[PDB]
């Protein structure tokens, strides 16, 4: 039973939930690989067995009539068809637990407040687009963002997968350039090509929203433009540095991840986009200041009068703090939900306390929970954590191309 | 079998073949990752062969005359006496390799420049004291700091051990009050109680240098006042916040770690203090801002007139950067060697490439190589890393009680 200490306070707990980690991960006693980014009817039955047990525990009906019935049921359907079907309530629970179990998500204090949209009757790439537009519209909610997930038909024997090819519903083009560079966001160079290759007329700005590439089973991907008024965006300004609006920077309101696989009781939903709201450091630090992304740090620092000839002046740390201030002010000026790394990490500490009393522990990836600026100023820096994989879960999956 | 390791800023891919060795099994298993945790007769012969085998390959001398010869003398030394002594160059070679193998040390680009003082012919604390004092004054060198280690006698059964009872050689007092709360450094509260228990005059200050408690085998400790002209300290001023000086903060110049156990070739020296120079964030962010340390962050933010009434103003981030600017400025004006986290991380990347060429890898502990402010603004943040245990090594060890 791993003993875990908080160093700010001195307190100590033991992560007994870790001892039930099912699917296994990348470390051995020889070597830790925690820092790596990307590390049969009988088994479907025992996964499904396990999830059903979970679900009946969470409704306070373990060992009951309905419980054993549903086991008998699920086995009969795997025997007859090779798969089975989630009931709707079971689906809502399995998607909430997936969020709860996500080790690298700092936002998990909210895991119980999740709007689940059932798209499992979906039928083409065209219906898919309509369900997606509805999701974006419900979640954006004019800037008062809500947490939502839409679940498209499960992977099943005989038919291909639904897939969203875009890593997120809202992404900006990244055009490789004349002189070997990139206009727009360089993380989206590949999907940008794919879009042009599938009939998109490119733009040439730095913040061009990309069309959606949607894949119906056994179909090529289909291109869909998002209606402009569905994509709420936020012009970035700085409360005191007024030249900052002359950078022309923007970001969008809704973070909607769309390339992850949701696994519930052995079933796999390769298309199930989900969305919450941003933490300011994703936008301010990573998306804008990463050397391999928009890379605005030096330009801000020059403008700020800072001496960028020596690193001991800490120009990078200064410019980056003001970039974050701009991101929070901008989102509050526009009345668009946003959480800063101090509030986010503080409520994550509340999540670890709630979870220790509930399940005796909480899967957490320290290097992803700790923000990329001001780490030891947040309380999660001083919290030891145990990283492991519980099911239901969101998994990464390879790109459909 | 050879971990693939990627750099996300550039896209480069390398393989850690060096990971193949790894003696003292790490704390992680395929079911849970524990990387974030701070503190996770004739066996002597195997450890001794391998260390000697290292030595000779590192001087292009494996499998030649003096190597097989040196293999016999240790065979005979342990056969006769159940232990062995190290040739002076081997002790030199082991101390440098241990440093080279410290996964959490970001300064290992310096690993080949180490001054080893052999203190093995030692007995009594009154003698250790002058060994420690020659180190300190050689290490300090009037602010032009120099890496040194002093190795006190190894260990045998039936006999006590040399131990330094302080974690560092320069530690500041920590006194409680009519209400538990601490004046001085709360990290040292415990060893401050012992010095007072062992008849030391407690001061009335936030920055009283503690006296060493040195211990000779099978004997009680003995207090020692360090020569006040030997303790080089740096008063903290900010180059443009004129009031910062008046806050009366100081830190000492020499980070000198006197509680880890040097393990070379199968022998264990529980007393082997090493020293280098500080990285600025160690002082500015960890020591002066950690909630359980000096915790000055909010008192600096009031003086800068920042808005402490909401965390979205990023006042913590703002005050922390200026504290760090004051540390770098104060040390440079005092002409004392110090390195900022940008300069240090870039050098550590350079170390990683050196070591990939030399030894096909490098054990590195991501969570401690990435600095505690401005993490993703340094290149090590975007470097995947592999953590494992090589020998010779430094190890943590029980407090001497
Ligand atoms: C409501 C506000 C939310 C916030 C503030 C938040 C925050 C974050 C952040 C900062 C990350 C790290 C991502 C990065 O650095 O690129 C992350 C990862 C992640 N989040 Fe959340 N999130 C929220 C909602 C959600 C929702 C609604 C879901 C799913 C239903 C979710 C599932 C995930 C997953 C699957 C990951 C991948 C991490 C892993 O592999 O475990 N999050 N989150
Ligand atoms: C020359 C400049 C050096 C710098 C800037 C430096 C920096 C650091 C830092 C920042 C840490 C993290 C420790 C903490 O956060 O409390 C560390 C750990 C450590 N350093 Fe260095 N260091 C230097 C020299 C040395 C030398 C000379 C030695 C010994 C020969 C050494 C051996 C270690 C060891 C054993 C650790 C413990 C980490 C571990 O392996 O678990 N360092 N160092
Ligand atoms: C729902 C949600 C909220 C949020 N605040 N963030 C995310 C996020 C998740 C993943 Cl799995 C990947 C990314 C992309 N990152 C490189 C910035 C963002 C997701
Ligand atoms: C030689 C050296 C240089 C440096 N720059 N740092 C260290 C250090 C090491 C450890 Cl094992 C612990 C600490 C103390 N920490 C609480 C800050 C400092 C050591
Ligand atoms: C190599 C390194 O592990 C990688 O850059 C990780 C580190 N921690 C992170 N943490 C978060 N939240 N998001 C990230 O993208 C990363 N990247
Ligand atoms: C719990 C967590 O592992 C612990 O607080 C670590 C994190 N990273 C650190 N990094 C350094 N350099 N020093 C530390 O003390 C710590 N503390
Ligand atoms: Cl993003
Ligand atoms: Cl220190
Ligand atoms: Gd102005
Ligand atoms: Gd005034
Ligand atoms: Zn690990």
């Amino acid at each position: 039973f791993p003993r875990v200490k908080n160093w700010e306070v001195g307190s100590i707990t033991y992560d007994t939930l870790s001892a039930q980690a099912q699917q296994d991960g990348p470390c051995t006693p020889r070597r830790c690989l925690g820092s790596l980014v990307f590390p049969a009817p009988e088994q479907l039955l025992s996964q499904a067995r396990d999830f059903i047990n979970q679900y009946y525990s969470s409704i306070k009906r373990s060992g009951s009539q309905a419980h054993e019935q549903r086991l008998q049921e699920v086995e009969a359907e795997v025997a007859a068809t090779g798969t089975y079907q989630l009931r709707e309530s079971e689906l809502v629970f399995g998607a909430k637990q997936a969020w709860r179990n996500a080790p690298r998500c700092v936002g998990r204090i909210q895991w119980g407040k999740l709007q689940v949209f059932d798209a499992r009757d979906c039928r083409s790439a065209q219906e898919m687009f309509t369900y997606i537009c509805n999701h974006i519209k419900y979640a954006t909610n004019r800037g008062n963002l809500r947490s939502a997930i839409t679940v498209f038909p499960q992977r099943c024997p005989g038919r291909g997968d639904f897939r969203i090819w875009n890593s997120q519903l809202v992404r900006y083009a990244g055009y490789r350039q004349q002189d070997g560079s990139v206009r727009g966001d360089p993380a989206n160079v590949e999907i940008t090509e794919l879009c042009i290759q599938h009939g998109w007329t490119p733009g040439n700005g730095r913040f061009d929203v990309l069309p959606l590439l949607l894949q119906a089973p056994d179909e090529p991907p289909e291109l869909f433009l998002l209606p402009p008024e569905l994509v709420l965006e936020v012009p970035l300004e700085h409360p005191t540095l007024e030249w900052f609006a002359a950078l022309g920077l923007r970001w969008y309101a809704l973070p909607a991840v769309s390339n992850m696989l949701l696994e519930i009781g052995g079933l796999e939903f390769p298309a199930a986009p989900f969305s919450g709201w941003y933490m300011s450091t994703e936008i301010g630090t990573r998306n804008l200041c990463d050397p391999h992304r928009y890379n605005i740090l030096e330009d801000v620092a020059v403008c700020m009068d800072l001496d960028t000839r020596t690193t001991s002046s800490l120009w990078k740390d200064k410019a980056a703090v003001e970039i974050n201030v701009a991101v929070l002010h901008s989102y509050q000026l526009a009345k668009v939900t946003i959480v800063d790394h101090h509030a986010a990490t503080a409520s994550f500490m509340k999540h670890l306390e709630n979870e220790q009393k509930a399940r005796g522990g909480c899967p957490a990836d320290w290097a992803w929970i700790v923000p990329p600026i001001s780490g030891s100023l947040t309380p999660v820096f001083h919290q030891e954590m145990v990283n492991y994989f519980l099911s239901p879960a969101f998994r990464y999956q390879p790109d459909p191309w």
